[PDB]
């Protein structure tokens, strides 16, 4: 398996960082010595499609999870269960922030006011 999941999606370019503290210690601990494996980067389709937060949000994050997770681990990249249910969030976050700006991007008030 190679990239053959996105189906015509594109890349916000390195944004945000999301960090996450769970409000644990060690979940805390083990997420801040780990953070730099999972991408500063998620695969999105034009909302314009869509309309939502959900149906912009949803496979995008299983897509760029399973690339991370799949297309990756040909080079051994094991992400554990402790790492992909943390992860889940990390593409979620850049996905929601990469939607909220581009809901302005689509939209433009221009279709409204």
């Amino acid at each position: 398996s190679v990239v053959g999941g996105l189906g015509g999606y594109m890349l916000g370019s390195a944004m945000s960082r999301p960090m996450i503290h769970f409000g644990n210690d060690w979940e805390d601990r083990y997420y801040r010595e780990n953070m730099y494996r999972y991408p500063n980067q998620v695969y999105y389709r034009p909302v314009s499609q869509y309309s939502n937060q959900k149906n912009f949000v949803h496979d995008c994050v299983n897509i760029t999870i399973k690339q991370h997770t799949v297309t990756t681990t040909t080079k051994g990249e094991n992400f554990t269960e402790t790492d992909v249910k943390m992860m889940e969030r990390v593409v979620e976050q850049m996905c929601v922030t990469q939607y909220q700006k581009e809901s302005q991007a689509y939209y433009d008030g221009r279709r409204s006011s």
